[PDB]
């Protein structure tokens, strides 16, 4: 999806699966 935002896409899926814990709805 870019090389540019590339980082950002590679930590979301981090974000995604920390915020999946804290309210997992």
């Amino acid at each position: 999806g870019g090389k540019w935002s590339k980082s950002s896409v590679i930590g979301w899926p981090a974000v995604r699966e920390r915020m999946r814990r804290a309210e997992p709805a």
